[PDB]
């Protein structure tokens, strides 16, 4: 039940570290998946992956470590897993939430919000929150574009539990 972190680089240059708390008491399965993808314990995970879709004033999206473009990724349970619950709302910036392709299609892709996104409530499972490094989140956000195409390669150079 440890917190997790990402060390971020921009075109290979260190940008800083983002630390997160996961809500295991509410969404234990979803939190465990993300934690294990941070440690890399199953032989795959977020290390070396990048943020493929970044939209300023909305969110930063990553986690596709199989295809790097929004079409891939996988969970520690299989290709996909069910929406655990929608108890937690997208009620502030800095929340971790699962990206998906409709109901019960969670894999490894996730997003970090940069604004309140209440319209996503009931559609995406919220499972964690930034506890340090919101300045790094804002730096990544600044590399986005309206289409979501990033202006630079924003990589999770290292990740794990802390
Ligand atoms: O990528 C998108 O735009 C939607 C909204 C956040 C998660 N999936």
């Amino acid at each position: 039940m440890s917190n997790v972190f990402f060390d971020i680089t921009k075109n290979g240059a260190p940008l800083g570290t983002i630390k997160f708390k996961l809500f295991d008491d509410v969404v234990p399965k979803t939190a465990a998946n993300f934690r294990a993808l941070c440690t890399g314990e199953k032989g795959f995970g977020y290390a070396g992956s990048h943020f493929h879709r970044v939209i300023p004033d909305f969110m930063l999206q990553g986690g596709d470590f199989t295809a790097g473009n929004g079409t891939g990724g996988k969970s520690i349970y299989g290709a996909k897993f069910a929406d655990e619950n929608f108890q937690l709302k997208h009620n502030k910036p800095g929340l971790l939430s699962m990206a998906n392709a409709g109901p019960n299609t969670n894999g490894s892709q996730f997003f970090i919000t940069t604004v309140v996104t209440s319209w996503l409530d009931g559609k995406h499972v919220v499972f964690g929150e930034v506890i340090d490094g919101m300045n790094v989140v804002k730096a990544i956000e600044a590399e986005g574009s309206g289409s979501g195409k990033p202006r630079s390669r924003i990589e999770i150079a290292k990740c794990g539990v802390c």
